[PDB]
């Protein structure tokens, strides 16, 4: 029996303007913005996670609008 490891770094920070829409739920770069009937845009990681017990229809969190997943079958 024997082993060992060691490592250290610093890296560099970048100063740029990120004009990429963000999810108002998780607050993460919205990679896949889904504009539901209500309009608001959410991230798959969210819209999906939120749907645990429900079948598919879920009243938008931001606005209480009767929305029901519907699209070209
Ligand atoms: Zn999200
Ligand atoms: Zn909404």
């Amino acid at each position: 029996g024997s082993s060992g490891s060691s490592g250290m770094a610093s890296g560099q920070f970048v100063n740029k303007l990120q004009e990429e829409v963000i999810c108002p739920i998780c607050l993460d770069i919205l990679q896949k913005p889904v504009t539901i009937d209500c309009g608001h845009n959410f991230c798959l990681k969210c819209i999906t996670q939120i749907g645990e017990t429900s079948c598919g229809f879920f009243k938008c969190p931001l606005c209480k609008t009767s929305v029901r997943k519907n699209a070209i079958r």
